[PDB]
Formats: C-alpha cells, structure tokens, sequence
C-alpha cells in the first residue's frame, strides 16, 4: 500500500484527527498538523524516511460526520490535489444517537452513513494513488455495550465499502481490542472517545503499518 | 540494558525533557508527562509492552543547567526512590556562555560540568538498578561552528563519565547528526535547540532502543 516520494496525503476526519490543527489548512511545518495521531504519522515519515517527501495535511474538524465530510470534501479535501488521502470517521454518527438520543437531526444513520462513505470512495479514487478508510474507534472492550456494539456494525459498513470499491481498510478498532486486554480504558482516554497521546501512537502505528512503514 | 517490570523511570533535565510537565512531579496519566520525549517514551512502553508496568516520571525543569540539577537531586529526583534514572543536561550549560557571554555565573564550564556529573551518576549508581546518560544536543550540522563544538566536547565530556561508571550512554547528538544529512535544521526546530515532535520522536526512539524496546 506504499506512498510514492514527493507525494501529498491529505488526512480527513473528526477531532481525533483535528487535534488542533491549523485552519483553514493543517501542514507539518511547526505544529500545524495539530499533537494527534496525524502528527505522529508525519514525525515518523520525516523520521525514518526523510528522503520520500511525504507532505502530510491535516483537515479533519472536531464534531464531524460523514455527512459534515461529505459537504466539506471537494472544498477542503479534493481542492488540495492530494496524491492520497485518508479517512477516519463514524464515531460521532453514533455517538450523537446516545449523548442526544432525541437531537434526531443530528444522528446519522447506518445507511446514510455506508452510501455517503461509498460516494466519497467512488468520487476519490479516480483522482486520488489511493485512499485509505480507517475505522471509527470506541475504547470499549465489552462488545455487548450498546454504543460499543453499534460502532461495531458501523465499522462493518464501512469495511464493506472499501472490500467492495478496492480501497485499503485500517482496522484501528481491532489495534485497540487487543491493547484493552492489556490496559483498561482509562489509560487511553478520559470517556471512551478521545485518546490520550498513546491512543494516538496506536492510530499512528496502525496507519504507518498499513503503507508498510512499519 | 532492559528495564525490570514493575518498575519506576524517573527522566531528569531541561526544558527538552520538561515540555510543559506537572507539578511538582510529572506522572503519565492524561498529560503529566508533557508533549515531548518523555511523554513518547512512556507511550511507547504501554502501546508496545504493557505488561511490563514501567511508571514513566518527569522531573525536567526549563533553563536548567547541570549544576542546578545537582541542586535538586535529591530532593526532586532520589526523593521519588526510582528504580531508573536518566539524565540529559548541558546544552544550557554551553548556550548561556554564547547567547549571555558577560553574565558569568550562568554558565557551567566544562571541568565543573563534568565533575558534576561524576558525582551525580557516584551517588545515583548504587541506588538505582541503571541510570542512563542521554547526550545534549544542538541541531547544527557544522562540526566547526563554535557553540557545535562546544557542545561535542560537553558531550564527550558526557561520555567519558559514562564509560568510568560503567553506565549506559544514549548518543542522541548523533542520531540528529545522521538526520541533519536528510533534512535541514529548520525542519527540526525554530532555533537550533528546542525540537518540534518530530526531534522529540528522534529522542524517543532513542532512549526506547538503548532499552530494548525498539
Ligand atoms: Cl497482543
Ligand atoms: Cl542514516
């Protein structure tokens, strides 16, 4: 799943990939790529492989869902020219269906949520060397929790999307089921959600992974 | 040089080390340990082993020279009975002498520096399974620049203590040094000494190799 030298990746989400990046625009120089997972992936390429002149973006925006995604994407994603761009996200479609279960205009359902992924698939890969889907995540290890299990199938949506447009699929979920048998989820993040710094080098290891990095 | 299981790290320094930890002591739960080596080294041990239970802990102060380590040890450092310690110092102790050249007693020469470490690694040693002297760095590829060659002396300096106690030595300057051939010293910091995440991962990966892990 390589990334050829010289090339642009444009990494796309929610918060967990915002991090606090710079608007409108997050680059590497500096801090701009915000302290997340983003930032690691940069850091490790420049790191380990300085020669390839990965240009790392970060446009991911904190309370997004797909369909936020898909209104912002060909004006802050595709208007980049990336060479390859990523995505991570789905957990904030479900989650808004539990912190405001009667906010229903703000839920996104699991239907809503596998055509709007598959359109973006479909409109991306043409113009883009690859695109990578990186699952949703909740850090709870009980898949019997209703919200843990809803993720679950949200994931499966979005795992059915990339088998069936041939795009990679990073199953950060997965990463983390195997960390929890180790380590509570109070060591990775504060509510389940948002990851402290080791969560974010679980995402960035699993990325990095995946184009063969590491 | 492993790491026994169970056991309590404590990472000593200047700001490189402290990036924004807590007091009065750093510890790793949420943020405690800063946003920078320290704070990517313990992230490393709970992603990588964590059933080894290494408590990362931060005691870094900003502007710290060594003699101002040593002022504290006891108190700061030996007071927290850690079962390892590490140490990087000096490059306060050389740029003070460049960047205030009249204001004396800011600075640390050489023979003091070096007598100050013997004697913090005399009386860490015996109390401790292995401490770890990380070399300072200064991220400017020319050997004959004035304050670089200060540096490299203060390091060897370093070194030379490390090899008389029979202590392990972190050759970070040169782990920069390779890096510096790829990328410029603007990629890597704003001013030569205080790096963004991507030197911290430098340092990181470092230390995490002198122990095993990587
Ligand atoms: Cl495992
Ligand atoms: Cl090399």
């Amino acid at each position: 799943a390589m990334i050829e030298p010289g090339s642009k990746l444009v990494m796309v989400g929610d918060s967990i990939t915002d991090c606090g990046r710079a608007h409108p625009v997050g680059e590497a120089p500096r801090g701009g790529l915000g302290n997340g997972y983003v930032a690691l992936v940069d850091a490790h390429l420049q790191v380990l492989h300085p020669d390839w002149r990965i240009r790392v973006v970060n446009v991911g925006t904190s309370g997004n869902t797909v369909a936020d995604v898909a209104r912002r994407w060909e004006d802050d994603v595709m208007a980049l020219q990336p060479d390859y761009v990523s995505l991570m996200i789905g957990v904030n479609d479900v989650w808004r269906q539990f912190d405001m279960p009667l906010v229903v205009e703000r839920h996104v359902g699991i239907d809503e949520y596998r055509d709007t992924l598959r359109h973006l698939v479909a409109t991306t890969k043409p113009r883009v060397r690859e695109m990578f889907l990186l699952s949703p995540f909740y850090l709870e290890p009980n898949r019997s929790d209703p919200m843990r299990k809803t993720v679950d199938a949200y994931i499966e949506a979005m795992r059915d999307v990339a088998a069936s447009e041939h795009v990679p699929f990073v199953d950060v979920q997965a990463e983390f089921d195997r960390l929890l048998a180790h380590l509570n989820t109070w060591v990775l993040a504060p509510d389940r959600v948002h990851p402290y710094l080791n969560g974010h080098l679980v995402i960035a290891r699993a990325f990095l992974t995946a184009v063969g990095v590491l």
